[PDB]
């Protein structure tokens, strides 16, 4: 089955997660949520590998992420410190 649970907590590696996040409501997909788009090389959640492109993103430090723009889930990521607590799920479709 797909659909396995993660928290996620990361700490960065100088400055860098390493997620480049896409998605949203409101935009061009259909979907609602928060997507793994690509993961940077030589990243914190890029190594880590809980994190991996095509997952899907539930919650950033407590924040749902559900009903979200494509802005606020980047913003949110900007807007982290140094230890950074995500909570996301291991694909919908394989």
């Amino acid at each position: 089955k797909p659909g396995d649970t993660f928290e996620v907590e990361l700490a960065k590696t100088d400055g860098s997660l390493g997620i480049s996040v896409t998605g949203g409501v409101n935009t061009s997909v259909r979907h609602g949520g928060i997507y793994v788009k690509a993961i940077i090389p030589k990243g914190a959640a890029e190594s880590d590998g809980r994190i991996h492109k095509g997952d899907r993103v539930l919650a950033v430090n407590g924040v749902s992420l559900e009903g979200a723009t494509h802005k606020q889930a980047v913003e949110t990521l900007r807007n982290t410190g140094q230890v950074v607590h995500l909570l996301l799920e291991k694909g919908q479709v394989p």
